[PDB]
């Protein structure tokens, strides 16, 4: 099609590799681009994370409540909410906005805990239907990126279809749906990704993640102004091991997605 020779396009210039898997629940028609390769996830496991969490909170009602101690140990390479929170308490809650909103990989950590373990996130996504999906490591070392891996990675049609049932679909109770919808919308890392590429009018709810090899993924739940909600996921990574995180592809790949 149009969008995918402009996609191929996009991604010789960039001289990575692009994934894109979009989703439009108007129709339920899709658009892929290297939709069923695998890619780092970095940070956009933490969605899954705190879905998991959210799911727990079905039964166990008073979960998000529950206090958990933050101690030094506990922080790892990147904790801007943690660290203002060092010898004291987060509610889950709390641990779960962190994560998504300021991508804080010592509230990922204590929800990957929470959970036991990162079979534990990966138990939620098969129990949701997605057999992609794999989380293998903790913070911060599943942001390796490294070519081939397998480990902490998805597809985006996988991760697109996912985050449709979390947000859009019924994979969660109403009140835990909302929630995270919620969250995503507060996402305050996602301006210059997919969120660039779109326009002003249009709400968008996001979770980035960036690791190594110059990864730079966004997944999204868009929605355009009068119109049936968008699920927008670009994985971009690149050869060199310390190349720099390139925002600008995920943007650019938004707005040619847009343009259909």
């Amino acid at each position: 099609s149009a969008v995918q020779q402009k996609l191929a396009a996009l991604e010789k210039s960039s001289g990575g590799r692009l994934g894109v898997a979009l989703i439009d629940t108007a129709d339920n028609t899709q658009v892929l681009y290297r939709g069923d390769e695998r890619f780092p996830m970095c940070s956009t496991s933490k969605v899954m994370a705190a879905a998991a969490v959210l799911k727990q909170s079905e039964t166990q009602k008073q979960l998000l409540n529950q206090p958990v101690e933050i101690k030094p140990a506990d922080l790892v390479n990147y904790n801007p909410i943690a660290e203002k929170h060092v010898n004291g308490t987060m509610t889950l809650a709390e641990l779960s906005a962190a994560a998504l909103q300021y991508s804080d990989n010592t509230a990922m950590n204590k929800l990957i805990a929470q959970l036991g373990g990162p079979g534990g996130v990966t138990a939620f996504a098969r129990a949701i239907g997605d057999e992609t999906f794999r989380l293998d490591r903790t913070e911060p070392t599943l942001n390796t990126a490294i070519p081939g891996d397998p480990r902490d990675t998805t597809t985006p049609r996988a991760m697109a279809q996912t985050l449709r049932q979390l947000t859009l679909g019924h994979a969660l109770g109403e009140t835990q749906r909302a929630q995270l919808v919620t969250w995503l919308k507060g996402n305050t890392t996602g301006a210059a990704s997919i969120r660039a590429g779109l326009p002003t009018s249009w709400t968008v709810g996001d979770k980035t993640g960036s690791g190594d090899y110059g990864t730079t993924n966004d997944i999204a739940v868009i929605w355009p102004q009068g119109r049936a909600p968008l699920v927008l996921v670009t994985y971009f990574t690149q050869p060199q091991q310390n190349a720099e995180s390139r925002r600008d592809v995920l943007a650019s790949a938004a707005r040619i997605i847009a343009e259909g």
